[PDB]
């Protein structure tokens, strides 16, 4: 079943998640800002809609191409984080899509009381915006999983990252392992409106 | 301690809460859309800033007049619920205000799973928008209380409405009792980031 990815430009979690789908020969639709990145992704077989996730027109088109049975995966970041996500969720519903995995971060939502002051100073506003995105998703018609990774690191997947629920967490996780967890959640029979923290215990930056 | 009220135009919860403050000769500041309602409230001794709660200048002006020791009370229910409350909350921080009581509705936030399909059809988007407002407040620098009333009814205060937490709730409550509960929370030593449902058990419309 097709995947529609937002935030898969660049080299982060989205990029790695898209590469897993491609290696699988899975139908993939993505929205990408840069025209040149678009064609290079298109040559790998991605159906690339060029534009911005705040563009309701571009978003609707991508949703239409993916189809009502598609899974949306969002790893978006940046200026217009809440609005971009509201657009995606709203257009998803209109297109008959009913499943979405949203990747935010530790500190969002009910994990906010455990966010450190140092982390809040650096990422506070981004986290609050992503929290609005979680909210809009949780009150939407979509089935969902929300994944809140801790500090993102590069490197090879370790397979040691753990999904944790309903409890304070702090730590790090490799981007490659967040992609693996997205893949696992996506392939399960249902998302079941779940919220998870995601860290590899005791993993640390060098 | 001065009260800065949003949504106190009209005759609803805000208006009744404003009455309570005036009756005890509390300094009161308010943002009011219509000039005639404004002048009328002003003759009762309200410092009334005329304009819309999405207007940052007007909101800052009111915040300045209230001062850093003020309590904000919001009973707003417009068409741009989220944006209005974000403006209020942002400008409050800028003005050094550190306390806010936000009145939303049963069905907001983590009470969303228990909202009836009928109520969702009638009030769905308004509740989701108010839920975004709740979120922004809960991740702000302000100490807060959120009050979520059941179905609102006119009529005299019964004194029998009850604050309920962390459990599914259904029912009705007099607007006047919502104003009484706001006053009690306000005069307590601290809001302490609490969320409450508010209904009168066995109360019915007829």
């Amino acid at each position: 079943t097709p995947w529609l990815l937002f935030g898969a430009g660049g080299k982060g979690v989205g990029a790695r998640t898209l590469e897993l789908a491609l290696a699988e020969q899975r139908p993939v639709v993505a929205v990408i800002r840069h025209a040149d990145a678009a064609t290079k992704l298109a040559q790998q077989g991605v159906q690339v809609f060029t534009g911005d996730a705040c563009d309701a027109s571009v978003v609707a088109a991508a949703c239409r191409a993916a189809g009502p049975d598609a899974l949306i995966i969002s790893t978006m970041g940046g200026a217009q984080d809440y609005l971009a996500h509201r657009t995606v969720i709203d257009e998803a519903e209109k297109a008959g899509i009913s499943r979405m995995i949203l990747v935010t971060s530790l500190g969002c939502g009910d994990s906010w009381p455990f966010l450190s002051e140092r982390a809040k100073a650096a990422f506070g506003q981004a986290v609050r915006e992503k929290t609005l995105a979680e909210s809009w998703l949780q009150t939407s018609q979509l089935d969902y999983a929300i994944l809140r990774p801790g500090g993102l690191l590069d490197g090879a997947a370790t397979g040691k990252a753990q999904r944790i629920q309903n409890q304070e967490c702090h730590g790090f996780v490799r981007r490659a392992d967040v992609a693996a967890h997205i893949h696992e959640l996506a392939n399960a029979p249902a998302l079941n409106q779940q919220v998870y923290s995601l860290i590899e215990p005791d993993l640390k930056p060098a």
